[PDB]
Formats: structure tokens, C-alpha cells, sequence
DNA sequence: TGATCCGTCCACCTT
DNA sequence: TAGGTGGACGGATCA
């Protein structure tokens, strides 16, 4: 995500009820949840009790998994540190994970790079109805119809749309990204010094970071009270704006994610309480009727 | 003062009436007075003797309620603050890698001398002379802002008398030690984890984790022992707390060194034996010469005489 | 000037 | 994993 960035959102948060989410298709940004639920199984205990509360409220979710990480990622966590194997486990969890989501009936894909980019793809497709998604980083690969907190034990959800960020903001999807390059995020280091007050107040007084760079390169006289102190405090921090800045790569990395433009619609299942019976048996040794008690409430006569 | 104290000491505070003062003998700490009249009045640059607007002003306020004040000036700068402040602004070099004339001290002393009001300068830091004061029961209180009086032993302290309110914040060692658990040689070992003018503690060390160590070893040379022998002998970790296994990683990720200098017995001695006046000649409080203060005032800020006696009359 | 305020930084926690 | 949070840090302001 884009650092401190629900910090500057949350204003427009729009708290909707669970209850109203039905019949909703629902990409569900999972790229993640493995890491999160790292008592045996852990990541089929956390699957499970996330799946049972989307269909508890009828939701249609389409599950994403991540592909592969973009050289610009790399790159900013690698300069951020400075009988099976890692990747066996994590290839099995996923494994495991994806055969628990078909027996419910749940379809799932794995895109081409990042899941929070493909989410954003399937709605603009209007193969989903909204995304389920943590990650800030949605809304600049073009994201809108955003449903944080999910998984909080709240009765309601936070929902986020570009709409309300630009009426309420004035920040469109290149603000965002310029925002990025201030703040922070995974495709960039951001300033130093700069957290979600300075970086709102430079695009506010600015426009944009070429301004920006400008009246900070020009002017190293008259200057007002705000400008007077960001120059100091970019000085003090030695902060150097050079013909990078901001950054094309940046940019395209946000404009022009890899992403699949598949129109081939989601199909959803029912859950398969037989083989959903045998599976939790399986995996955490949980009895038929034990699982009946979740489960059945979920199958349609 | 010693970095985030107040925020230490501050529950133990009592809201006390300026009237209650009466007749209190107060030791008034005006080391810092000059520079911060200089920093604090300006124009659109320092206006004109601000430091006799400033220390005039202050001194009605004293006399108004009827306190009997002495001022107490700085004198030297103990070896070890200069080192220690040399030292701060090297290491913060090495990561990036209006001053007060004899006569403005002059004049605020004729200023006192003038309202009849005893004043000394300290060999020292005026704060250790006015605990020293009040230790030989000279004054009845310490008029400062400065958490370094405590560490010096001063123990009964008025802080935030020149805010404007009808209150003042009292404070002493009593409740201090009776409500927080911390006796004069605790605030000295609190100096060297949150850094004061004579040591620069220790990073990550804020007010929350530097009290944790003090209540959960008790001094500092426990502390260090924990330490140092952990990280030599890392079969004494297995068996330690969630607090000493997390408190461990975090001293490492800020490479901390605990050496034979700490403890420091420089900063213990400097807090517990400053150099100081002994002397227990009781100050002899004087009249306001209503004729000099008139002549004073006008000649230094242009005031006629019927200004200086509307504020001055009632004073006397 | 020392103390306070407030925006930011950093690492742990929860997930 | 990474957003939130507790605690620390630091520059600008108070007084
Ligand atoms: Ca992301
Ligand atoms: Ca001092
Ligand atoms: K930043
Ligand atoms: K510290």
C-alpha cells in the first residue's frame, strides 16, 4: 500500500452493513492472507472462518492470488533490507487453500503480477461488483468500490469509491500516485519527512510534483510562511529532486499494472458440504456433525 | 532540565493559589530570564530592553502577592554540561555529514538592587544554589521551570508562576518519592537513560521505558549487569521474560554499550555535590526606592514617572 | 532558554 | 504480510 494513506482516505469512509453486501460479486484481494495466519493448519482455520463470513452474508466472492512481484517491488523492499523449503510450503498452503475454495464452489484465479491490480482489472470489467482489499495500493491501479476492514468482528464495513476521494479530496488516480512518491509505497521510498499532512499540503499548494521540484531547484526569497519552512525541512533532510522526479517508471508501474482482461465471467458454485465434510475431517480433524453446524446453514434446499 | 521529566512528574502536581504565597522567602531562578525576553519580544528582531520590561514585570507580580524574593544567577558552566552539549551537537553534525551582554545582566541587577530586592550569582548553576537555599532553610521555596532542581535536591518547587493564571504548579521530593517510587538518586539514574545537561542517556530510552528499568532492576549497574552478561553468556537469555527478551532486542537494534562509565559516577557527583555557596547568612529584603525606580525606568524605556508610579505605589 | 506541541519515524503486534 | 499503534524523536513555537 501507499504509506499513511488510509490515514488521508479515511475521512471518506461510507460505513456500510454486512447485511447489505448480499448477492454482491466480490473480488477478494488474498494475496496475503497466507502471511497472516502463519495448533496445525492455520492457513485452512483462517481460510475457512474468512470464506464462512463472506457466505454467511451471501456474498460471491472470486478469490485473487498474487503472480509475480515487479521488478520495481523488488527493488524497493531489497534497498528497505539495506524436507521441503519456504516456497515448497508456501506452493502446498496455496495448494490446499485453492482446493478448500472449490469444494465450497468458490472460484479463484492467479494473476498475471499483483492481486490488488487485477481486482481493480475485474471491476473495471464489471466481472465483480466491488473488491475486498486492505491494500491502498488498489485505488492507483485505478481502483474504486473498496471494502476494508472486512474481517474486523464489527456489524459494519468501510467502503471506499475514487468518487467521494476526488469530491471530498480533490485527489484524482495521478494524485494518488504522486501521493506515493511522497509517502511511500512499494514501487518507491518516498521523501524523508514527508507524512500524510506535508505530502496533502505540497500537492494542495503545488498541483504536482514537477511544480514542486521547480519552485525547490529554482529557488536554491519572498517566499510565504509554508514554503519558507518545507525548504528548510527539505534542506535539513538533503532531500535531492533530480530529473527522476517524479518518476515515469513510477507512474507506469501504477497506469499500466500486468494484468489479465479475461471477460470470461465467474461462475460460483454450491458448497459441496460432502466433500467440505471430508476435507475439514482431513486437514484439522474436525467431525462430519462438527462441521454440519457451520456448514449446512450454507446449502441451498 | 532532564528530557521528558515533567511528563514524570507532572501526576504529582498540586495546583497552588498565587495569594497563599504570602510572606513565602522564594529562591527565584532567573538564569534563563535575559535570553528568553530576547527570544520571546520582537518586532516585525528583538525590541529594546526587553529584559527590564520582562524582569520588571515579574518582579511586581512577586511583590503583588507579597513574596520575598531572592534571585539567584548563573555563574560557571560545570566542565561536564560543556562537554556533554558539545558533544550532542557533534554527533548531530555528524549525521547530516540577541546574546546576553555583561551590562543587560548589569542592569537587571541594578533593577533588583532598586525594588530592594537581594539577589546572588551562583558559582555554578543557579538551580544547585537555589536548592542549596532552600536546604539551609534561606527560602521557604524554588521558583523555577528547570526539572534539574530536583536532581540537585532542591525539594519544594513552583513551576509555571510567570504562565498566566491564577494558579501555580507546586511540586516536592515527598510526593515524588511517596507516589512515584523515586528517591534523588532514581532522578539522577533517570538522567543517564532520558539525557539531561550532564549525560546524553540513552537511544530509545523515552520516559516510559527509562521508568520500566529503573522499577524493574532498581539502579543502573543491575541494569548493566542484566545486560552484559546476557549478551556475553546467551544461556542466561533462555530463561528471561517476555520484558527482558524484548527489551534486549530493542537495546540491541540501538547498539547499546553499557560501559564502566555507566553508571556514571561524574554525573552522580555533579548532581550530589555542585559547587555551591554554603553560606548561612539569612538575605536582608530592602524597600523599592520609589525615586530610582522612577529615574531607572524612564532613562531605560522612556517611561515618565506618573506611569511607574501607578504600578509601584501599590506595591509599596 | 527549557518545556510543550505536533507531525513523523520506527518496530512490534495482529492478523 | 502490513496496517495500526505505542513510544520515541525532532523542529517550531510558547512563554
Ligand atoms: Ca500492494
Ligand atoms: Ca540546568
Ligand atoms: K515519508
Ligand atoms: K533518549
Amino acid at each position: 500500500g501507499v504509506h499513511s494513506f488510509w490515514d488521508i482516505a479515511g475521512p471518506t469512509a461510507r460505513p456500510v452493513r454486512l447485511e447489505s453486501l448480499e448477492d454482491k460479486r466480490m473480488a477478494v484481494d488474498a494475496s496475503i492472507w497466507i502471511y497472516q495466519f502463519l495448533v496445525k493448519n492455520s492457513h485452512i482455520t483462517g481460510f475457512f472462518r474468512r470464506i464462512c463470513k463472506l457466505l454467511y452474508f451471501g456474498i460471491r466472492p472470486v478469490f485473487v492470488f498474487d503472480g509475480g512481484v515487479p521488478v520495481l517491488k523488488r527493488e524497493t523492499i531489497r534497498q528497505r533490507k539495506e524436507k521441503r523449503d519456504s516456497d515448497e510450503v508456501t506452493m502446498d498452503m496455496i495448494k490446499e487453500v485453492q482446493e478448500l475454495l472449490s469444494r465450497f464452489g468458490i472460484p479463484y484465479i492467479t494473476a498475471p503480477m499483483e492481486a490488488e491490480a487485477q481486482c481493480a482489472e475485474l471491476l473495471q470489467l464489471n466481472l465483480v461488483d466491488g473488491i475486498i482489499t486492505d491494500d491502498s495500493d488498489v485505488f492507483l491501479f485505478g481502483g474504486t468500490k473498496i471494502y476494508k476492514n472486512m474481517f474486523h468482528e464489527k456489524n459494519y464495513v468501510e467502503f471506499y469509491d475514487a468518487e467521494s476521494i476526488l469530491k471530498l479530496l480533490g485527489l484524482d488516480r495521478k494524485n494518488m500516485i504522486e501521493l506515493a512518491q511522497l509517502l511511500g509505497s512499494d514501487y518507491t521510498n518516498g521523501l524523508k519527512g514527508m507524512g500524510p499532512v506535508s505530502s496533502i499540503e505540497v500537492i494542495a499548494e503545488f498541483g504536482n510534483l514537477k511544480n514542486f521540484k521547480d519552485w525547490y531547484n529554482n529557488g536554491q526569497e519572498t517566499e510565504n510562511k509554508f514554503e519558507k519552512d518545507l525548504r528548510k525541512k527539505l534542506v535539513n533532510n538533503e532531500i535531492i529532486l533530480d530529473d527522476d522526479f517524479p518518476s515515469v517508471m513510477v507512474y507506469d508501474a501504477y497506469m499500466r499494472p500486468e494484468v489479465d482482461h479475461d471477460t470470461t465471467p465467474f461462475v460460483w458454485g454450491v458448497p459441496d458440504l460432502d466433500m467440505l465434510r471430508s476435507f475439514m475431517k482431513t486437514q484439522l480433524g474436525w467431525p462430519h456433525e462438527k462441521s454440519d453446524e457451520i456448514l449446512i446453514p450454507l446449502i441451498r434446499d
